[PDB]
């Protein structure tokens, strides 16, 4: 269950894997930009 560069943002509020941010227009955690 680690969300890399498409895992599923339906949940609206997912935390990926580690080091990936989730997309509203692409519906999965993507790369961070902290």
């Amino acid at each position: 269950g680690c969300g890399g560069l498409m895992a599923g943002c339906d949940g609206k509020s997912t935390f990926c894997c580690s080091g990936y941010n989730c997309s509203p227009t692409w519906k999965w955690c993507v790369y961070a930009r902290p």
